């Protein structure tokens, strides 16, 4: 690597955060956790630590047959579940729909008719009709379904099914991780948003009654930043995003972090360093200008380029601008200043779960379930993560996994709790 300019090098030095910095921020975010998990103080807690009703034992025994409908993006697939018998069976029989075109551009209503029509061909091919199947809903992307379904199906009026609470994407992700590797109790998500969701000891779900045995908590814990918690490590180009943002003061932590905020605020940078005469001559284009424009997959792009400059110079070409290469260079590094606070940021969230749950528990090898686009599509970004979380966590050993697709059975056993969990809640 080259000498890096030092006026550059200073403006992006602002991101830098410390392992002071990051304890600091863990230890803020585990004394939200804790008001969010008492009920004295829960109802106030602005990271709210949600009981999932998704518990360590097995509950909703009565459910043993269900339907999985996975949405992909231009297909789905209907598929029967049956789990059994001391870890369970998920035994299955499936069939992928396409999604002729006019069902596709009609309206919602439309589309679940035809989601429905399938469903009902499904049921007659495996003689199913007899049966009131609860139905979860699955995601495997590259209004709300939910309710679109079940008007569908009162719609039709030929064969009965409940369509069944999606659990949290969080959950989800534990869930299907879990389905893979037993020692998964930890999900979370970078994409667009970000949260966690953990098997919390229930003597420490005050909001349920009982200690025996572990709840998943949903924390909710984008809202953290609320009372200021994050004020001091917060920089001009957040408190510009925070400004312009539909709920201002709000999920500050999830605007540090996700995918959401993520090119906004290279994009403040860039024109900081526009204005510092440091980048493109001084001279931003009018795209660079328009908020919006800088789109966080062009942070990932930016930092997939491979070295030739070719990946950064076709992003910012698109934006009007004819970078140098010394541009190119400048604007790969802003875009790792600031997914790298991100992953710094998020870090720090995650090692207050792990260190809590070590704590409750009283070394502790745990598996972490992580998806999400910030994760999964930004080079090296999870790599950061993991280093970071790994550096905050002496004493746990951690495994963080991706869901694998596999034949559809971790989605199918996401079907499984939340098809349980409503039976177990009355639904
Ligand atoms: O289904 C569960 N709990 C429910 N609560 C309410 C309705 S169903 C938990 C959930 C898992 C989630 C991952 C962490 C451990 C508990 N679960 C899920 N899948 C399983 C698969 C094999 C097995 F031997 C046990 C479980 C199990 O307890
Ligand atoms: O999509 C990841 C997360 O985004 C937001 O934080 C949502 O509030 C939360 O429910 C979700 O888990």
């Amino acid at each position: 690597k080259p000498m890096p300019l030092t006026l550059v090098e200073q403006i992006l030095a602002e991101f830098q955060l410390q392992e002071e910095d990051l304890k600091k921020v863990m230890r803020r975010m585990q004394k939200e956790m804790d008001r969010g998990l008492r009920l004295e103080t829960h109802e106030e807690a602005s990271v709210k630590m949600l009981p999932t009703y998704v518990r360590s034992t097995p509950e909703g025994s009565e459910v043993g047959d269900f339907l999985s409908l996975d949405l992909g993006g231009t297909n789905f697939r209907v598929m029967l579940v049956k789990v059994g018998e001391g870890q369970w069976s998920v035994k299955t029989k499936h069939q992928m729909y396409s999604i002729p075109e006019d069902a596709m551009t009609g309206t919602a209503e439309m589309l679940f008719d035809y989601i429905s029509e399938c469903i009902s061909d499904f049921l007659d091919k495996h003689q199913m009709k007899h049966k009131k199947l609860p139905l979860g809903f699955t995601f495997s992307f590259p209004n709300n379904v939910v309710g679109l379904l079940r008007d569908a199906i009162k719609r039709r009026g030929d064969f009965e099914m409940d369509v069944v609470a999606m659990v949290n994407d969080t959950v989800a992700t534990m869930i299907s991780c879990y389905y893979e590797d037993h020692q998964c109790e930890v999900g979370m998500i970078v994409g667009t948003g970000c949260n966690a969701c953990y098997m919390e000891e229930m003597q420490n779900v005050e909001l349920v009654e009982g200690d025996e045995g572990r709840m998943c908590v949903n924390t909710e814990w984008g809202a953290f930043g609320d009372s200021g918690e994050l004020d001091e490590f917060l920089l001009e180009y957040d408190r510009l995003v925070d400004e312009s943002s539909a709920n201002p003061g709000q999920q500050l932590y999830e605007k540090l972090i996700g995918g959401k905020y993520m090119g906004e605020l290279v994009r403040l940078v860039l024109l900081r360093l526009v204005d510092e005469n440091l980048l493109f001559h001084g001279e931003a284009s009018e795209q660079l200008r328009t908020r919006g424009a800088f789109e966080t997959r062009f942070v990932s792009q930016v930092e997939s380029d491979t070295g030739d400059r070719k990946q950064i110079y076709n992003i910012l070409s698109t934006l009007g601008l004819r970078p140098s290469t010394t541009d190119c260079d400048i604007v790969r590094r802003a875009c790792e200043s600031v997914s790298t606070r991100a992953a710094h940021m998020c870090s720090a969230g995650l090692a207050g779960v792990i260190n809590r749950m070590r704590e409750s528990r009283s070394v502790m090898r745990i598996t972490v379930g992580v998806d999400g686009s910030v994760y999964k599509l930004h080079p090296s970004f999870k790599e950061r993560f993991h280093a970071s979380v790994r550096r905050l966590t002496p004493s746990c050993e951690i495994t963080f996994i991706e869901s694998e697709e596999g034949s559809g059975r971790g989605a199918a056993l996401v079907s499984a709790v939340a098809c349980k969990k409503a039976c177990m809640l009355g639904q």
